[PDB]
């Protein structure tokens, strides 16, 4: 009937410029597919922390924030789908009609828990990019999808 | 003995948001290693055009801008280089001494001159990127490249 695209993400207080471009993208969405974003706090990270357990906390979290949705994760060693191939796996989510959780992690990664629960995983690419830019790659990306699958204009390039 | 990293895209009009990122990354290259623009007028797409004599066109003048430099061209079928490699790229370019034109393609891609005169092919992504995007990305990901080499903190924020 409709399917959200939820950013399930570690951390806060993005680049403005990094703010502005998502939320042109975000708000271009249609209604039929909102695309939200669903912020997990990040681990107080410090000297002597426990990285090992903040992930997990993290995870928790984000797990929680997933609840019963599709579960893919960002990760550079998923699956590296070209925007035809993203466009597919979009109607694919359609077909399912689950609500989409698409999961970043923060500054260490993704907990264990977090990449076991996935069902796809998705690498945008080879590089280790920095957070605010995955979440405009992700927001780019699935918007120039949605656009081939409704044939919308942005997309012939 | 510095090196110039030379930015040859088709030229294109920038969001703000956009413009803003990419002279954020621009601005943090040291003088050891500048970061340049140099846009090439994308050609008109008029009526009954044809659109492989457009496009050699615009190769042309990127080539012309290339010079003499190390030509490498962002294709999304070059190869994919993860960070710790770019910063192995980076060092070999530096041993070149010789600069590097980095070629970007306008909204129908690079040319196939410019796809034949290339020394080095580099992918950032299967997905199509806006041209943008990939303006961003190349001045993030040779800015984390470098900081690496030089054990700049942002590359291990
Ligand atoms: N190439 C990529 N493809 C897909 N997801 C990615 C990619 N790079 C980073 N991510 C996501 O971004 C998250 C990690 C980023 N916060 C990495 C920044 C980290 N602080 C570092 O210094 O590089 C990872 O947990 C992934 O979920
Ligand atoms: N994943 C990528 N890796 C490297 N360069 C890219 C990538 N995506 C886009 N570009 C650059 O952006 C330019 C314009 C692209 N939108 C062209 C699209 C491409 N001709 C296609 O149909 O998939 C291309 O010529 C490339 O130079």
């Amino acid at each position: 009937h409709h399917v959200k695209l939820q950013l399930v993400a570690v951390g806060t207080k993005m680049p403005d410029w990094v703010q502005t471009g998502f939320t042109e993208y975000l708000r271009r969405f249609p209604k039929d597919m909102p695309f939200e974003l669903i912020e997990i706090p990040a681990g107080k990270r410090g000297k002597n922390a426990d990285i090992k357990r903040i992930l997990d906390k993290e995870g928790e979290q984000m797990l929680a924030a997933a609840g019963k949705n599709r579960i893919v994760t960002l990760d550079i060693p998923g699956k590296p789908w070209d925007t035809p191939q993203l466009a597919a796996e979009l109607e694919r989510w359609k077909l399912d009609g689950r609500d989409v959780s698409l999961l970043i992690g923060g500054p260490e990664g993704l907990s264990p828990a977090c990449k076991a629960a996935a069902e796809q995983s998705w690498s945008l690419s080879a590089l280790t990019l920095p957070h605010p830019l995955v979440r405009v790659l992700v927001a780019e990306s699935l918007y120039r999808a949605w656009s081939i699958t409704t044939n919308h204009p942005y997309h012939r390039e």
